[PDB]
DNA sequence: GCTGATGCGTC
DNA sequence: GTCGGAC
DNA sequence: GTCCGACGACGCATCAGC
């Protein structure tokens, strides 16, 4: 009877089936879930938010199965499997032409409002068909992804609107939010996995209805009863590392549980995992503090793309990214290429590598920026500009054997023993085991000068397995321009501002910088900047720069196809900004014509480090200094 | 038949 | 990709 | 240290507008 705009999952004593506000059977209103998502947002404690998710799915659970999957995408503003590529093609643009057709208001009006508040469920909702359904709400969303060709954006709009003409209470709030992209729960893979396993273990699937067991924590204590959780969320967790698709983990988890899922799910070439990541590290010395008595291995890290190849039993070869993403298509150059990279004994693997933009002409490393320059797909290999060569550092897989749980001294052994080096084409990352640290620092210069960002540093034999699910960042980066005073640092002159959105609501959230060009005593826009400020800084700089706005830009500035400020500023403020290196810009206009006649420079990964009081904007980093920067680089 | 805006992936 | 904040 | 969501440049692919 309970109307699920009363529905409160934060409840103490939750009760799956009591507690739900909808009967057994019944598909789970959409408003069910956008209460959930209150409740969530109200608290930031991510365990409160756990058990809160984990409230609902209970219910789920208990009352209806099918709804589950949809449910859990919904919650992590997913479409489906990252493998399978669907894509929604909504943007701002697109969602407040339907938010503005729904509501009867004009397009500009709308479009104020939601830059303002930096939201755009706000606007939506502050503005019969039967209730919205989850699984209803999320069929819609996979109906305006499919939708493709020409007119195919009016399609996806009306599809939107009558979503929103069919929300109630918070609803279009919320669906307005996901569109977008930006659900901003505070809640994530990682806590929405703690809450499924939380669910299912309280409340077991399968059960005749009405399930007999709806808290199998009550008959123990706290202790234990937080000892059993965690152990059950390894489980999931430890699954989805190494299978990371709940279309196929739910029907498993659903038809024999959570502590039977493993036996059904696991690691098999032609699925991607998720790959070890790195932890950022600001020096040599705090690499051996953090590794302390461990062995270790330093290798180059090369300035490419993450390339995840699976060769399977039979032939057939996928390749995937950092991401899951399926790049099959992309690289027809590597999947011929693999016969001659595997021993004749080798019948499977999953390979870890880097693919680095290769000039064959020249035999060197290319930049990132050429290697972006490939097709997504491309049919024929002949057709292909750009060469890659593999750099190999790692081996999950060999021979119908996961190598997860080996440490990285005998995955690199099986590596180097049943994988062959081709010049060029195929090689294994280079490596230095050393525990000296003026080894490690020539090291270290060595990468940069063969064109690489710095170390990876890996421990050979002491938490050196390849278990995601037990430390998802168990390798450390110590790239050149962690360190201080290396990397280029320019100190660059805040000519706009933009509105924040988000956690950067009522606030400016990134910045227009400029440097100075000296020959026409004109600042010429050279990047954005929107990290590296306290929020205390940050909130500084939202007072101090709303002095400076202007209602037009001054005549010397310069931004060309920049992003417009929604406030210019008067060029007074100077900052000291760090880059990982320069890029060629089609868009800045700043140095455009002193390397290159068409494009200006910009900053890779621009993030503040302080404010230059003693410097006015004719002191700032000049564009001759950007140009001669850019060329020590292409050396 | 072409061009520019832009979604979304890479880093 | 970099970064800061709450836990 | 984990987890999450603020924010960056830049490229291909796609599609609206012409
Ligand atoms: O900065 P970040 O955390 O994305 O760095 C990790 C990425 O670095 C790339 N990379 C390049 N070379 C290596 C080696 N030798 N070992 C491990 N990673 C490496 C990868 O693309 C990785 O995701």
């Amino acid at each position: 009877d309970m109307d699920p705009s009363g529905y409160n999952p934060a409840k103490n004593n939750y009760h799956p089936v009591e507690d739900a506000c909808w009967k057994p059977g019944q598909k789970v209103p959409y408003l069910a879930v956008a209460r959930t998502f209150e409740k969530i947002e109200e608290v930031s404690a991510r365990l409160r938010m756990v058990e809160t998710l984990s409230n609902l799915l209970r219910s789920v659970v208990a009352l209806s199965p099918p709804d589950l999957l949809p449910v859990l995408y919904l919650s992590l503003n997913h479409l489906g499997p990252p493998q399978q590529g669907l894509e929604l093609g909504v943007g701002d643009g697109v969602l407040l032409k339907a938010v503005a057709q729904a509501t009867g208001r004009q397009l500009e009006s709308v479009r104020a409002e939601a830059a303002e508040k930096g939201d755009v469920g706000l606007v939506a909702e502050n503005s019969p068909p039967p209730p919205l359904t989850a699984s209803g709400v999320f069929s819609k969303f996979r109906d305006i992804a499919r939708l493709t060709g020409s007119a195919s954006t009016a399609k996806k709009i009306d599809i939107i609107k009558g979503l929103f003409v069919a929300c109630r209470h918070s609803e279009a709030r919320f669906i307005a939010r996901s569109l977008s992209g930006r659900l901003r729960l505070g809640l994530a893979e990682q806590s929405v996995l703690a809450a499924l396993s939380q669910a299912v273990s309280l409340t077991p699937p399968g059960q005749e209805f009405p399930p007999a067991m709806v808290d199998a924590g009550k008959g123990k204590t706290a202790e234990a009863r937080k000892t059993w959780l965690e152990e059950q969320g390894m489980i999931l967790k430890q699954t989805f590392c190494e299978v990371p698709d709940l279309d196929r983990i739910i029907p498993v988890l659903l038809e024999h549980g959570l502590e039977r899922l493993p036996e059904h799910c696991k690691l098999s070439p032609g699925i991607p995992l998720k790959p070890m990541l790195a932890h950022p590290t600001r020096g040599i010395s705090e690499v051996l503090k953090r590794f302390e008595e461990a062995a270790f291995t330093c290798e180059y890290k090369y300035d490419g793309q993450r390339a995840q190849i699976h060769a399977l039993e039979g032939g057939e070869v996928k390749i995937f990214s950092r991401n899951q993403e399926d790049n099959t298509g992309k690289y027809p150059d590597i999947i011929s290429r693999i016969p001659k990279i595997k021993l004749p004994s080798v019948t499977s693997f999953i390979l870890d590598t880097e693919a680095v933009a290769w000039d064959r002409e020249k035999k060197q490393i290319q930049p990132f920026q050429v290697l972006t320059t490939r097709k997504r797909k491309e049919v024929d290999a002949s057709e292909i500009q750009v060469q890659v060569c593999l750099y190999a550092f790692d081996l999950i897989y060999l021979n119908g054997e996961s190598l997860v749980r080996e440490p990285l001294s005998r995955r690199r052994q099986l590596l180097r023993e049943n994988f062959v080096e081709t010049e060029g084409e195929f090689v294994f990352a280079t490596s230095l085991d050393t525990k000296d640290i003026e080894q490690i620092a020539e090291f270290l210069e060595q990468s940069v000068k063969d064109s690489c960002e710095g170390l990876m540093v890996k421990t050979l034999d002491v938490d050196a397995t390849y278990e995601i699910a037990k430390r998802s960042h168990n390798w450390l980066k110590l790239k050149k321009d962690y360190l201080d005073g290396v990397g280029d640092t320019l100190d660059l002159v805040v000519i706009g501002a933009y509105l924040g959105r988000g956690k950067r609501a009522g606030r400016y959230g990134g910045f227009l910088l400029a440097s100075y060009d000296e020959d026409s005593e004109e600042l010429q826009a050279i990047c954005k900047l929107g990290t590296g400020f306290s929020d205390e800084e940050l909130e500084e700089h939202h007072q101090s720069l709303k002095a400076l706005v202007l209602p037009s830009p001054r005549p010397y500035v310069r931004i060309d196809g920049a992003v417009i400020p929604d406030h210019w500023l008067d060029p007074s403020a100077v900052w000291e900004v760090k880059c990982a290196d320069l890029s060629l810009s089609p868009i800045y206009p700043a140095a455009r014509g002193l390397v290159d006649s068409d494009k200006g420079i910009s900053l890779r990964a621009p993030r503040f480090i302080r404010v230059r009081e003693d410097k006015q904007p004719e002191q700032a980093t000049t564009s001759a200094q950007v140009a001669c920067l850019y060329r020590k680089q292409s050396q």
